């Protein structure tokens, strides 16, 4: 039932992973914003971070 | 509602985001290693990438 867009990129020497431009836009993020991450079944959930 | 690490960190120019080291050692990714991305619910979900 979840569809997953499956594309792959590779790890720089960080361990650091970029999002795909598509995503930037429909997810609203931008340069200097906050990110929140989660880890969950050895996958790491990465959403939008809004302090409360 | 998801128990996570809660962990956030800032979005650098080209909207890249940063594994924690604890996590780069838990999931076995290293440098030229490959990571497989997923979209779900305006969430990304990050795995290691095995090859097909």
């Amino acid at each position: 039932f979840m569809k997953s867009t499956g594309i792959v990129r590779k790890v720089d020497e960080l361990g650091r992973v970029v999002i795909p431009i598509e995503l930037r836009r429909t997810l609203g993020i931008a340069e200097k914003d906050a990110l929140e991450i989660y880890v969950d079944d050895e996958k790491i959930i990465l959403k939008k971070y809004k302090p409360n």
